[PDB]
């Protein structure tokens, strides 16, 4: 096992927890891979997988991201920062996608779910793209419960890492509806003190964190430092007690780690 493995190690011994890590170097398309294969629970990082759904959707409804969307009283859960500033009007689902993505509302990802036709519809599109792994079994907000043990809303890191090159450097999206999600993840709004807090500060970042229960603290993003190939890294960590806090320090530090081994 690597030097960087060893650290990765280190780190998460220290922090007490469960740490799951999975670069994507694509320069000689090399991988890093720490608890790679373990499932992790994804907590608001699927937003990522549904918004991307929909994107692949619009590819055929040319006018689909314009369709505007009720927000009725009932449609609010348990954060919904966007959503709640038109209750008894209407959002598109650009203005929908970009909530969700950008200040992780939930009652946005719950309308791209429905338009999808419920969570199943997002596996679908994940099955559709390669990612055997992905899994959306709930809604917002129970999708959260980040239970030990319990496989649902679950992915793995070296599946979310493929997937989210696949989303924003390949090509599983048309060129317009890909270079409309790094917009999207570029201009995210809530993921400063994960990932992007343990990078060089010139590299460039688009991203989006996930928590829940168990401490569960998620990071996944796309980076892309000046001079060399663009890079993918997810960083996972989930803790064994269900009140535990935020851990956002250890995936910035896993994230050091990551880059000091380039």
């Amino acid at each position: 096992t690597s030097a960087v493995q060893q650290k990765l190690a280190a780190l998460e011994k220290s922090s007490g927890g469960r740490l799951g890590v999975a670069l994507i170097d694509t320069a000689d398309n090399t991988q890093v891979l720490y608890r790679g294969d373990e499932r992790f629970p994804m907590c608001s990082t699927s937003k990522v997988m549904a918004a991307a759904a929909v994107l692949k959707q619009s590819e055929t409804q040319k006018q689909l991201l314009n369709q505007p969307v009720e927000i009725k009283p009932a449609d609010l859960v348990n954060y919904n920062p966007i959503a709640e500033k038109h209750v008894n009007g209407t959002m598109t689902l650009a203005e929908l996608s970009a909530a969700a993505l950008q200040y992780s509302d939930n009652t946005a990802m719950n309308k791209l779910i429905a338009q999808l036709g419920g969570p199943g519809g997002v596996t679908a599109f994940a099955r559709a793209i390669g990612d055997e792994t992905f899994r959306l079994d709930r809604t917002e907000p129970t999708l959260n419960t980040a239970i030990p043990g319990d496989p649902r809303d679950t992915t793995t890191p070296r599946a979310m890492a493929q997937t989210l090159r696949q989303l924003t450097l390949g090509h599983a999206l048309g060129e317009t509806q890909r270079a409309q999600l790094v917009t999207w993840l570029k201009g995210n709004t809530t993921g400063a003190a994960s990932i992007r807090a343990g990078l060089p500060t010139s590299w460039t970042v688009g991203n989006k964190t996930g928590s829940g229960d168990y401490g569960t603290t998620n990071d996944i993003a796309v980076i892309w430092p000046q001079g060399r190939a663009p890079l993918v890294l997810v960083t996972y960590f989930t803790q064994p007690q269900q009140n535990a806090e935020s851990r956002r320090d250890v995936l910035a530090s896993a994230a050091r780690i990551i880059a000091e081994g380039l």
